[PDB]
């Protein structure tokens, strides 16, 4: 775990269109703040509807017919994003060290498993570029019919505040692969690693206007893209509410393509004969990672009663070893909260546990002076009213529910309007291949939990979103499929 | 041509959900006519959004895990849907007739197109039902992953009027091989041959509540679909301002899957190469097959000026050549517009074309006492700015425009919201594959036009639409990606 | 289990070319028997290189460009596999009777199985025509690319004795479904189902010379087509030896593709979690169907120690229950071998099971006065470099073997020039993906055995055989790929 | 254009085994030439069967079950590979000398086109390795089947000395990519640049026994990988008598998998209304690229007869502007022939133009006083029966004909028994289209000729070869199917 061995200095804070640093058109700046010592950090420029206009109309020269991102070969796109993925390498240090500082994210994991992910994913990407391919097909009638998957055009991708650069990368790296143009807006709360990643979108040789990125607020910037009537397409991760509004403004204006990722309460159900150890680590591992701040966060764990009781044990042990503090200092392994919205609604949902009777095994409250802290908390006996265990938390806190009934545990695991992912512990073949069938989740894990690679597509059922991201799958949504058919005098086989 | 020797006699009118006949919960009853005379025919239960919840329910406990339709080998699900052909083939006479005298649309055709390319369709669908694979996947890590194409679930499908047994098998034909169920609402104009082909269903063997079928209205029965909470996926084709209310509702209920096919305003572009006698055809074919109410009707039609005079003359010979009249009888070559609103709504944009200078060539008005009729019309030195260069007409109403500049030409092609399709006719070889690639259309003809097949993907750029309909790239839509992935204790390539 | 309720009466008996019946050049006929009594049933033409000169002559005719083969709609040639499944449905009780007549085969088994499996893989077959499609692809430069998934031309097709219409209809199946013509040789031990079969491709409608059959010995006709000039491919399933003569010939005469398909001596293992009644059923049904004479025979069955002497108890009960006689006489569970080759072959590998120091635990010997029959037989305590631990003896005989140590059982079970199928018993997930892994062979079964669909390509590795069949990968071993390399002024992602 | 701005200097001489240098068994070491002074430039040590022998077990150690090469991720074989084509981008100065020295190649395509196209094959390669995937199948009956694409094992590689590195390129990408180790046998004239990027696969990190270069001769080295029994498959590019002692040396040994590449006698049809001046270009590098030394060499070139004289001239003009010698030298634009077979065999083939009475246009004799020089070479009124019409003359020698009918011209062009390449030049689509599906080659290239790109699949129809190479497509010739069938309780779509 090597570290920066200088203070780290910010440096890019404006808005980027067309491969250069845009002030705001209103002349406003935002603050940006640490979330470990609610201290300001800097303050970036704050784009809205005009900045918008701006990034969308020179992601739309990039795409015309003739430019330079359209007539390049696609193993040259393929190139353009493994350079952006070895400067990335080259920023690492850098580059986990304002992750962690303005993401409130362990230093560790920011290095080890982000800043990695991030490198893999695009790597992954470019591979893609020239691997692309349409179909010709044997259509009744003398004609020549053939298929192109061509890009869809100006894509707009609002990204979440938890997974900056993960996010910006599994967005952008799909999208530029196709040939896509995009207008990226990170989150309020963590615009910084998207502007120095821009810095390397200029220096690995992007044309100007493929990849923008305006850093503002989503009721103004974000409206803004999923309103637009030049935008193409918009991808989103985040909440439901959003969700929703996007979708909305999308119909309204001009039906462009929508793809979402939202949450999810995802349940893992852990059968007698599972290695009991193995499911009490990954589902540990799968609702405290980020302090609580997973779409994936294994929220509702389900245990066979005979052996319950060990595993709520063994799981309140687990939780009981962090250190919190600062993300940045060696040894602490639970950083902060990312802000006081978030903050205060996982308080709320505790406090609501405590009222509705759910047991509660360890934590329950703040910690410290300053910083969005939040004691890691396990509640056993919870039951499928509770708030605990219907609402996404977004927060270090572990629900232990009973079962003895498979057919009901499998029905109370689908009974939810998310379908992110879910867990199945058990030894036997059959219950892990029918089991992973009936349940209506995106991502299904068995024997492990939070096993995400570039090489699967990763999507929700139902609320948790629409969509596929990643693997071969991921790229279809990025593509406009176009039929050519070409009268001929006569066919043969 | 083959005709029915013995008068049609309607048998089904009634809600079909679990494989019987229900009527409305209200009680009520709707009409429905005939648009050649004006009379009505008879009439048929009014669902609304109580009957929409009981079809919902009926598919929802069909698709449950553990039922007869989820256990049954893809291989017998493409069985029920070769035997649908095969009957749907047993009842061609009658169903061509349905067609005629409930559509407006001549037998001929009735008989000789739309049957048949009913009846190839769903041939073409029961073939990929066992065809339908996931993947293997090499994930980084020691881990087994593999991803199932499972069904989505209840697929609620609206269908219009103006080919209402082509669209119904357009649906239920990838919805059904991919292991869905299906809440049909045909159009309040045409629900007949949708009821007759609900009873074939039964006679094929499919097992209740696999497909149900709720005639009723828009407002009513249709926006119940898009708007229900128990709805996976809802697929419509029809008008733009249904299609944003459609993705709207589905925004604000339960974020389910939307597919669109919404018309257009496709354009040919006619090069002085063109075999002109060629062209002519297939753009006159283009914008007056089916009394102009087809999605893609051919309705701008660019022709470069050195051969613009000869086009106009001889699409003007042909336009002259019709024989208004009953659909039914042989020799009648233009059947009736289907209702009063798509009536008054041809009438408004023709006379927008006088008033705003277009010149006109032939027709122009009304014809006959009674049926929805209008002269087939021509409208020459048509203008980018004229309500009949941009709206979607959906009448025999052609608009033949001038160009000299190719580059001018495509941009005036792509200067539209709609995107749908698009024809080119010219003999070189550069100018059709870069044209048909510069055109912002979902499927381009190159020296043909309206060549629509099972085996090709079909679907909308722009506000004509999003997804895909038919072909190896349909079946898409209609399945959920889950990935399973197993934690193993070595893995080997 | 219907019957046919008149006697069966043989009526095809000459070489099938061009749609006609045609005599042999040299005006030989030859005798075909029924193994179960050793009486002659009828005299077939007897086809050598002079007729297979035929044959290939009306093939290549039958493949020219323009021709009625090469132009019909790819959907149409699935018409008419789909119709020859309906024929050979129509003549079940007939195919299935002269099956079991000519071919030794348990009349319950040819109807139930055999008779099945044909229909359902033609009609899988059938749906993929119109779905074999080529690609569009983003090659480097100013270039239009594109690919043809052309039929290869014509096929010579090599069938056993084993299983006369299921291999007839693998062969022809995939090939006719890609467009190729075929030029088949049955085996001349059964060439009367196949004849039958052409009687049936008259009457669907396939063009003439699209199909040809050749009845025959194996080195005059068979040795004919292996060495043509003007065959482009031969498929053959059969023995070792021949294999190796027919990739000989291949590459000595006009380097056509060739596959393969030659039989196996293919392992389970049984751990010792494994449900030992299920593990002992599959293995008895995997070496005992259709009297051994199965290419995926489980013919060395590794048994871990604390259950191996359970296993061979359940084991030899199960061998002991069998009635041998005339395979078309109700309640007879186990029909001769086919000839006196075999039964010699069989009787010899089973005395030096004896000699070598196998322990026989039932059978042993011949059975009746006439037909080749021979008892059930069980070995158990056999070792690695016994005869029959080695060779596939394509008879009624099991070999049962014990181990202890899992890593050494892997090498043993890989320790063969075979590699055609392997079966695991196990209850735990990672044994069984990491075994299945681990084994060299083409299919493996987990806790079944034997279980072969035409959705799964089927095929050997090492000596058992290149090339796969059926599934969609079969599928590619009957088309030849074409680029097509377009220059274009300018490309356009 | 740079230059090395140093003397080369030979540095890698042995036999590459695990990673190491090795002594041939025998002691003995071969002399290697350069082609344009005949001088020695090295020794190399000689492998045999012996040396095979060794090369094959360290490369089956290499693939076993457990091993690092088996056990990595496959997207670190694919960093792997990328690693490597930076070490050849770093060392291209060096290996563009050694090829051309060497290899008699002239240095700016050395420089710019192998060496260029040895590296993006390579970047394309290690783009597929994460990506190549198996299916999940929806088997008949309450199974869960899926296949695996595993690597097929061990794969001896023969190269040939016309492109040693693209060449040695084009067969360890992909046989790496998707996992096999590798046996190279480099040719006797060319193996030094071999074993320079051998330096470089040690570099780089491959383990050891993954790749192995074992130089030596044809029927020493070469029989001993193509009658190995512990080789899995043979992949060769040469001389269609060598390719037909593989495939049969393959059949009776071990009946290993057999992919060729065979070379041509490809034909061009240039109509009446090709671009002239275009088609006069490129066919002429289409024959004259590499001294005549490609297998697609576009060695029959049939001109319409209204333009025939006008091509013939053009034709001769454009032959007649090379400067012959070292290709070392800037402005040099023909080198030597790569040795005195080759040589002999071209005077000889241009000795038989002359007397079988072709018209001689320019060249027709050898060049200075050392190195195997052949003047560029043009024959006119050339007919079918001629022995320049009908043998791969590998040499720089131009035969152009006439034609009149356009079908006879298609039969003309199909009649030979090689087929790797066509080229057709017309402006017309129709015709460009019909003509390419006629035409019995591989690749068809329309309005261009030699374009060759890792993308595209690439291979010979009937004696050019069998399988092919590169593309998607290329991908599956090195990897062996695997069905796993696994018993479950029951299925779910
Ligand atoms: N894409 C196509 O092929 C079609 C395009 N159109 C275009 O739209 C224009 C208007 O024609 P209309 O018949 O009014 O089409 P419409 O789009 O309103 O009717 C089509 C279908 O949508 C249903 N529908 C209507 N209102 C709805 C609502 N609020 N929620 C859910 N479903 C609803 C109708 O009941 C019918 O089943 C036409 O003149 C034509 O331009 C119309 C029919 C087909
Ligand atoms: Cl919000
Ligand atoms: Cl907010
Ligand atoms: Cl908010
Ligand atoms: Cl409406
Ligand atoms: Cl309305
Ligand atoms: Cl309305
Ligand atoms: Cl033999
Ligand atoms: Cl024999
Ligand atoms: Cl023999
Ligand atoms: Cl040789
Ligand atoms: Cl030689
Ligand atoms: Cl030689
Ligand atoms: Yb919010
Ligand atoms: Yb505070
Ligand atoms: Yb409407
Ligand atoms: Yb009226
Ligand atoms: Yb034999
Ligand atoms: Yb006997
Ligand atoms: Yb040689
Ligand atoms: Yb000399």
């Amino acid at each position: 775990l090597p570290v920066l061995l200088t203070d780290l200095k910010i440096q890019y804070t404006k808005i980027f269109i067309n491969n250069e640093w845009h002030d705001s058109v209103s002349g406003k700046k935002f603050p940006v703040f640490n979330p470990a010592t609610e201290e300001e950090l800097c303050q970036v420029e704050e784009g809205d509807k005009e900045d918008v206009d701006k990034a969308v109309k020179a992601a739309r020269q990039a795409f015309q017919i003739g430019s330079p991102w359209r007539t390049m070969d696609a193993s040259e796109r393929g190139r353009l994003l493994y350079k952006l993925a070895d400067l990335i390498e080259r920023d690492r240090l850098l580059l986990a060290t304002m992750e962690s500082m303005n993401g409130g994210k362990l230093y560790s994991n920011a290095y080890l498993n982000d800043l990695a992910g991030c490198i893999k994913t695009l790597r992954y990407c470019a591979g893609w570029a020239d691997k692309i391919q349409g179909r010709t097909i044997p259509i009744d009638g003398n004609f020549f019919t053939y298929t192109r998957h061509e890009p869809i055009g100006v894509c707009g991708q609002i990204i979440p505040w938890n997974f900056p650069l993960v996010m910006l990368i599994w967005k952008i790296g799909p999208a530029l692969s196709c040939g896509n143009t995009v207008v990226v807006k990170p989150a309020e709360q963590t615009p910084l690693t998207a502007l120095h990643v821009a810095s390397l979108i200029k220096e690995a040789g992007f044309p100007p206007g493929v990849v923008n990125i305006v850093p503002g607020y989503g009721p103004t910037a974000g409206a803004a893209i999923s309103s637009h009537m030049d935008i193409d397409k918009v991808a989103f991760t985040g909440s439901t509410e959003v969700g929703k509004l996007i979708k909305e403004a999308a119909g309204k204006s001009n039906l462009k393509r929508v793809t979402l990722e939202l949450g999810g309460k995802s349940p893992c159900i852990v059968l007698a004969d599972a290695d009991l150890d193995n499911a009490v680590e990954f589902a540990h591992h799968g609702v405290f990672y980020h302090q609580g701040q997973c779409c994936i966060a294994a929220s509702r764990i389900f245990v066979e009663e005979s052996i319950y009781d060990e595993f709520v044990r063994r799981s309140v042990e687990r939780a009981k070893k962090y250190i919190l503090g600062n993300p940045l200092t060696p040894g602490v392994t639970q950083g902060p909260q990312i802000d006081k919205e978030q903050y205060d609604k996982i308080l709320d949902l505790i406090e609501s546990g405590k009222k509705e009777g759910a047991k509660l095994e360890c934590g329950g409250g703040p910690w410290g002076n300053k910083g969005y802290f939040v004691q890691p908390t396990v509640f056993s006996n919870v039951t499928d009213e509770m708030r605990i265990a219907k609402e996404e938390i977004f927060g270090p806190v572990q629900q232990i529910m009973k079962f003895k009934s498979l057919d009901d545990v499998i029905k109370r695991a689908n009974n939810t309007f998310y379908g992110l992912s879910a867990g199945v512990f058990t030894k036997d073949i059959d219950k892990a291949i029918t089991i992973s069938s009936a349940l209506q989740a995106g991502t299904v894990w068995v024997n492990c939990y939070g096993v995400v690679s570039a090489q699967c597509p990763f999507g929700g059922f139902k609320m948790s979103g629409n969509g596929r991201e990643l693997g071969e799958y991921g790229f279809h949504e990025y593509t406009e499929v176009k039929t050519v058919t070409v009268k001929i005098s006569q066919k043969n086989s």
